[PDB]
Protein backbone atom coordinates (compact mmCIF):
# COMPACT_ATOMS: atom_id res chain seq x y z
CA UNK A 1 0.00 0.00 0.00
CA UNK A 2 1.01 3.63 -0.69
CA UNK A 3 0.83 6.49 1.83
CA UNK A 4 1.21 10.22 1.72
CA UNK A 5 4.53 11.90 2.44
CA UNK A 6 5.11 14.55 5.06
CA UNK A 7 3.99 18.03 4.00
CA UNK A 8 5.60 20.58 6.28
CA UNK A 9 3.36 23.66 6.69
CA UNK A 10 5.10 27.09 6.54
CA UNK A 11 2.31 29.32 7.83
CA UNK A 12 2.66 30.56 11.43
CA UNK A 13 1.33 27.92 13.81
CA UNK A 14 -0.59 30.63 15.69
CA UNK A 15 -2.89 30.95 12.66
CA UNK A 16 -4.18 27.49 13.52
CA UNK A 17 -3.64 26.85 17.24
CA UNK A 18 -3.58 28.74 20.46
CA UNK A 19 -0.13 28.26 22.02
CA UNK A 20 0.12 28.20 25.87
CA UNK A 21 3.16 28.22 28.20
CA UNK A 22 2.32 24.99 30.08
CA UNK A 23 5.14 22.49 29.58
CA UNK A 24 3.90 18.89 29.29
CA UNK A 25 7.36 17.24 29.07
CA UNK A 26 11.13 17.91 28.89
CA UNK A 27 13.72 16.45 26.51
CA UNK A 28 17.46 16.83 26.01
CA UNK A 29 16.32 18.14 22.62
CA UNK A 30 13.57 20.66 23.36
CA UNK A 31 10.29 21.06 25.21
CA UNK A 32 6.65 20.03 24.87
CA UNK A 33 3.92 22.66 25.39
CA UNK A 34 0.11 22.56 25.72
CA UNK A 35 -2.00 23.88 22.82
CA UNK A 36 -5.57 24.05 21.39
CA UNK A 37 -6.75 24.03 17.80
CA UNK A 38 -8.44 27.42 17.24
CA UNK A 39 -11.43 26.40 15.19
CA UNK A 40 -12.22 23.03 16.89
CA UNK A 41 -10.84 23.78 20.39
CA UNK A 42 -9.51 20.15 20.59
CA UNK A 43 -6.42 19.92 22.81
CA UNK A 44 -3.07 18.78 21.32
CA UNK A 45 0.58 18.54 22.25
CA UNK A 46 3.38 20.49 20.64
CA UNK A 47 6.90 19.22 20.35
CA UNK A 48 9.49 21.91 19.43
CA UNK A 49 12.78 21.09 17.74
CA UNK A 50 15.43 23.45 16.47
CA UNK A 51 15.59 22.67 12.76
CA UNK A 52 18.59 20.53 11.82
CA UNK A 53 19.36 17.23 10.09
CA UNK A 54 18.63 15.20 13.18
CA UNK A 55 15.35 16.99 13.80
CA UNK A 56 14.38 16.34 10.17
CA UNK A 57 15.15 12.66 10.53
CA UNK A 58 13.08 12.48 13.74
CA UNK A 59 10.06 14.01 12.05
CA UNK A 60 10.38 11.92 8.92
CA UNK A 61 10.73 8.56 10.68
CA UNK A 62 8.00 9.42 13.17
CA UNK A 63 5.76 10.45 10.29
CA UNK A 64 6.14 6.97 8.79
CA UNK A 65 5.33 5.42 12.13
CA UNK A 66 2.42 7.68 12.91
CA UNK A 67 -0.57 5.63 11.78
CA UNK A 68 0.35 2.75 14.19
CA UNK A 69 -2.33 2.51 16.92
CA UNK A 70 0.36 2.15 19.58
CA UNK A 71 2.60 5.05 18.45
CA UNK A 72 1.71 8.68 19.14
CA UNK A 73 0.18 10.43 16.14
CA UNK A 74 1.60 13.49 14.34
CA UNK A 75 -1.24 15.78 13.24
CA UNK A 76 0.89 18.33 11.42
CA UNK A 77 4.43 19.64 11.28
CA UNK A 78 5.28 23.35 10.92
CA UNK A 79 8.50 25.07 9.92
CA UNK A 80 8.44 28.43 11.65
CA UNK A 81 10.74 31.06 13.21
CA UNK A 82 10.55 31.08 17.03
CA UNK A 83 12.56 33.17 19.50
CA UNK A 84 15.09 33.95 16.78
CA UNK A 85 15.61 30.32 15.76
CA UNK A 86 14.27 28.24 12.85
CA UNK A 87 12.08 25.45 14.29
CA UNK A 88 10.07 22.43 13.45
CA UNK A 89 6.93 22.62 15.50
CA UNK A 90 5.23 19.22 15.72
CA UNK A 91 1.60 18.84 16.63
CA UNK A 92 0.69 15.50 18.15
CA UNK A 93 -2.27 13.87 19.78
CA UNK A 94 -2.53 14.65 23.48
CA UNK A 95 -1.45 11.87 25.82
CA UNK A 96 -2.48 12.91 29.29
CA UNK A 97 -2.90 9.52 30.94
CA UNK A 98 0.63 9.58 32.40
CA UNK A 99 3.62 7.24 31.94
CA UNK A 100 3.20 3.47 32.00
CA UNK A 101 4.74 2.73 35.37
CA UNK A 102 3.26 5.68 37.29
CA UNK A 103 -0.15 4.31 36.74
CA UNK A 104 0.90 0.82 37.93
CA UNK A 105 2.69 2.32 40.89
CA UNK A 106 -0.41 4.29 41.88
CA UNK A 107 -2.81 1.35 42.00
CA UNK A 108 -4.38 1.64 45.48
CA UNK A 109 -5.04 -2.12 45.35
CA UNK A 110 -1.45 -3.17 44.68
CA UNK A 111 -3.38 -5.66 42.44
CA UNK A 112 -1.49 -6.06 39.14
CA UNK A 113 -1.51 -9.40 37.34
CA UNK A 114 0.73 -11.38 35.01
CA UNK A 115 -2.08 -11.19 32.43
CA UNK A 116 -2.15 -7.41 32.59
CA UNK A 117 1.61 -7.39 32.05
CA UNK A 118 1.17 -9.63 29.02
CA UNK A 119 -1.39 -7.30 27.43
CA UNK A 120 0.82 -4.31 28.01
CA UNK A 121 3.78 -6.09 26.38
CA UNK A 122 1.64 -7.02 23.39
CA UNK A 123 0.87 -3.33 22.96
CA UNK A 124 4.50 -2.20 23.12
CA UNK A 125 5.34 -5.19 20.95
CA UNK A 126 2.92 -4.02 18.28
CA UNK A 127 4.63 -0.64 18.02
CA UNK A 128 8.05 -2.29 17.68
CA UNK A 129 6.67 -4.69 15.13
CA UNK A 130 5.19 -1.94 12.97
CA UNK A 131 8.56 -0.18 13.02
CA UNK A 132 10.82 -3.14 12.51
CA UNK A 133 8.81 -4.30 9.50
CA UNK A 134 9.43 -0.92 7.81
CA UNK A 135 13.10 -1.05 8.84
CA UNK A 136 13.09 1.55 11.51
CA UNK A 137 14.63 0.97 14.93
CA UNK A 138 13.35 3.26 17.70
CA UNK A 139 16.35 2.95 20.02
CA UNK A 140 14.83 4.82 22.96
CA UNK A 141 12.19 2.41 24.22
CA UNK A 142 12.04 2.99 27.93
CA UNK A 143 9.60 3.90 30.68
CA UNK A 144 9.47 7.65 30.19
CA UNK A 145 8.56 7.27 26.49
CA UNK A 146 5.51 5.10 27.06
CA UNK A 147 2.37 7.13 27.77
CA UNK A 148 -1.40 6.62 27.95
CA UNK A 149 -4.04 8.42 25.91
CA UNK A 150 -6.25 9.10 28.96
CA UNK A 151 -6.57 8.39 32.73
CA UNK A 152 -9.25 5.80 31.87
CA UNK A 153 -8.23 2.30 32.96
CA UNK A 154 -8.96 1.38 29.29
CA UNK A 155 -6.60 4.08 27.83
CA UNK A 156 -4.32 3.12 24.96
CA UNK A 157 -0.56 2.95 25.56
CA UNK A 158 1.56 4.90 23.05
CA UNK A 159 5.26 4.87 22.24
CA UNK A 160 6.77 8.38 21.95
CA UNK A 161 10.06 10.13 21.06
CA UNK A 162 11.75 9.44 17.74
CA UNK A 163 14.88 11.33 18.73
CA UNK A 164 17.10 8.24 18.32
CA UNK A 165 15.19 6.31 15.63
CA UNK A 166 17.10 5.30 12.50
CA UNK A 167 16.60 3.38 9.28
CA UNK A 168 18.15 -0.02 9.64
CA UNK A 169 18.49 -1.16 6.04
CA UNK A 170 21.73 -3.17 5.88
CA UNK A 171 22.36 -2.93 9.62
CA UNK A 172 19.69 -5.26 10.99
CA UNK A 173 21.20 -5.53 14.48
CA UNK A 174 20.14 -1.96 15.09
CA UNK A 175 16.76 -3.47 15.88
CA UNK A 176 18.22 -5.54 18.73
CA UNK A 177 18.33 -2.91 21.35
CA UNK A 178 14.58 -2.40 20.90
CA UNK A 179 14.23 -6.05 21.86
CA UNK A 180 16.44 -5.69 24.95
CA UNK A 181 14.26 -2.73 25.93
CA UNK A 182 11.22 -5.00 25.70
CA UNK A 183 13.02 -7.51 27.94
CA UNK A 184 13.78 -4.87 30.53
CA UNK A 185 10.28 -3.42 30.49
CA UNK A 186 8.73 -6.85 30.78
CA UNK A 187 10.99 -7.70 33.74
CA UNK A 188 10.05 -4.49 35.62
CA UNK A 189 6.36 -5.16 34.89
CA UNK A 190 6.67 -8.58 36.44
CA UNK A 191 8.44 -7.65 39.67
CA UNK A 192 8.89 -3.90 40.20
CA UNK A 193 12.66 -3.60 39.64
CA UNK A 194 14.92 -3.87 36.58
CA UNK A 195 17.39 -6.68 35.84
CA UNK A 196 20.33 -4.45 36.63
CA UNK A 197 23.25 -5.12 38.97
CA UNK A 198 23.68 -1.69 40.59
CA UNK A 199 20.69 2.82 51.89
CA UNK A 200 17.39 2.49 53.78
CA UNK A 201 16.15 0.27 50.89
CA UNK A 202 16.22 -3.45 50.05
CA UNK A 203 18.72 -4.72 47.48
CA UNK A 204 16.57 -6.55 44.93
CA UNK A 205 19.30 -8.17 42.83
CA UNK A 206 22.61 -8.99 44.45
CA UNK A 207 25.68 -8.44 42.26
CA UNK A 208 26.19 -11.46 39.98
CA UNK A 209 23.24 -13.44 41.34
CA UNK A 210 20.60 -15.42 39.48
CA UNK A 211 18.23 -13.07 37.75
CA UNK A 212 14.86 -14.06 39.16
CA UNK A 213 14.93 -13.75 42.95
CA UNK A 214 12.37 -15.87 44.76
CA UNK A 215 10.49 -13.35 46.76
CA UNK A 216 8.98 -11.71 43.65
CA UNK A 217 9.60 -14.39 41.04
CA UNK A 218 8.57 -17.55 42.87
CA UNK A 219 5.15 -17.82 41.19
CA UNK A 220 6.27 -16.85 37.66
CA UNK A 221 6.54 -19.74 35.21
CA UNK A 222 9.74 -20.97 33.70
CA UNK A 223 8.24 -20.24 30.27
CA UNK A 224 8.05 -16.55 31.08
CA UNK A 225 11.60 -16.58 32.46
CA UNK A 226 12.78 -18.20 29.26
CA UNK A 227 11.06 -15.43 27.30
CA UNK A 228 12.87 -12.75 29.31
CA UNK A 229 16.23 -14.54 28.90
CA UNK A 230 15.73 -14.64 25.10
CA UNK A 231 15.03 -10.89 25.05
CA UNK A 232 17.97 -10.05 27.32
CA UNK A 233 20.46 -12.24 25.55
CA UNK A 234 23.85 -10.59 25.62
CA UNK A 235 24.71 -11.29 21.98
CA UNK A 236 22.61 -9.45 19.44
CA UNK A 237 23.10 -12.39 17.06
CA UNK A 238 21.18 -14.61 19.47
CA UNK A 239 18.63 -12.26 20.99
CA UNK A 240 14.95 -12.81 20.24
CA UNK A 241 13.44 -10.94 17.29
CA UNK A 242 10.14 -9.05 17.19
CA UNK A 243 8.63 -11.77 15.01
CA UNK A 244 9.54 -14.49 17.51
CA UNK A 245 8.25 -12.32 20.35
CA UNK A 246 4.84 -11.52 18.80
CA UNK A 247 4.55 -15.21 17.92
CA UNK A 248 5.16 -16.28 21.51
CA UNK A 249 2.14 -17.92 23.16
CA UNK A 250 2.42 -15.62 26.19
CA UNK A 251 1.92 -12.58 23.92
CA UNK A 252 -0.22 -14.13 21.23
CA UNK A 253 -2.73 -15.38 23.87
CA UNK A 254 -2.25 -12.49 26.22
CA UNK A 255 -5.93 -12.33 27.20
CA UNK A 256 -5.83 -16.02 28.35
CA UNK A 257 -2.63 -15.78 30.47
CA UNK A 258 -2.93 -16.63 34.16
CA UNK A 259 -3.93 -13.75 36.43
CA UNK A 260 -1.02 -14.39 38.82
CA UNK A 261 -0.98 -11.55 41.38
CA UNK A 262 2.34 -9.79 41.19
CA UNK A 263 4.54 -7.79 43.54
CA UNK A 264 5.01 -4.98 40.96
CA UNK A 265 2.85 -2.21 42.33
CA UNK A 266 3.92 -2.60 45.95
CA UNK A 267 7.59 -2.72 44.98
CA UNK A 268 7.25 0.41 42.85
CA UNK A 269 5.78 2.26 45.86
CA UNK A 270 8.35 0.79 48.26
CA UNK A 271 11.25 1.66 45.96
CA UNK A 272 9.90 4.98 44.56
CA UNK A 273 12.93 6.98 45.81
CA UNK A 274 15.07 4.82 43.47
CA UNK A 275 13.01 5.23 40.26
CA UNK A 276 15.03 8.18 38.92
CA UNK A 277 18.05 5.94 39.37
CA UNK A 278 16.33 3.17 37.50
CA UNK A 279 15.52 5.46 34.58
CA UNK A 280 19.04 6.78 34.56
CA UNK A 281 20.60 3.31 34.52
CA UNK A 282 18.37 2.44 31.59
CA UNK A 283 19.27 5.58 29.68
CA UNK A 284 22.99 5.00 30.25
CA UNK A 285 22.61 1.35 29.25
CA UNK A 286 20.72 2.31 26.08
CA UNK A 287 23.48 4.69 25.06
CA UNK A 288 25.83 1.70 25.02
CA UNK A 289 23.46 -0.82 23.39
CA UNK A 290 22.39 1.41 20.48
C1 LIG B 1 10.36 12.50 28.94
N1 LIG B 1 9.00 12.84 28.43
C2 LIG B 1 8.58 12.10 27.22
C3 LIG B 1 8.65 13.41 26.39
C4 LIG B 1 9.93 13.53 25.52
N2 LIG B 1 9.79 13.27 24.09
C5 LIG B 1 8.61 13.19 23.45
O1 LIG B 1 8.59 13.02 22.24
C6 LIG B 1 7.39 13.39 24.24
C7 LIG B 1 7.38 13.53 25.58
N3 LIG B 1 6.16 13.74 26.00
C8 LIG B 1 5.32 13.76 25.01
C9 LIG B 1 5.98 13.56 23.86
C10 LIG B 1 5.33 13.55 22.50
C11 LIG B 1 3.85 13.10 22.62
C12 LIG B 1 3.14 13.67 23.86
C13 LIG B 1 1.76 13.87 23.85
N4 LIG B 1 1.15 14.36 24.93
C14 LIG B 1 1.82 14.66 26.06
C15 LIG B 1 1.03 15.22 27.16
C16 LIG B 1 -0.10 15.93 26.82
C17 LIG B 1 -0.87 16.51 27.82
C18 LIG B 1 -0.51 16.35 29.16
C19 LIG B 1 0.64 15.65 29.50
C20 LIG B 1 1.41 15.07 28.50
F1 LIG B 1 2.50 14.39 28.85
C21 LIG B 1 3.21 14.50 26.13
C22 LIG B 1 3.86 13.98 25.02
C23 LIG B 1 8.82 14.15 27.73
MG1 LIG C 1 -0.57 6.37 15.98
Amino acid sequence: HVKSGLQIKKNAIIDDYKVTSQVLGLGINGKVLQIFNKRTQEKFALKMLQDCPKARREVELHWRASQCPHIVRIVDVYENLYAGRKCLLIVMECLDGGELFSRIQDRGDQAFTEREASEIMKSIGEAIQYLHSINIAHRDVKPENLLYTSKRPNAILKLTDFGFAKETTGEKYDKSCDMWSLGVIMYILLCGYPPFYSPGMKTRIRMGQYEFPNPEWSEVSEEVKMLIRNLLKTEPTQRMTITEFMNHPWIMQSTKVPQTPLHTSRVLKEDKERWEDVKEEMTSALATMR
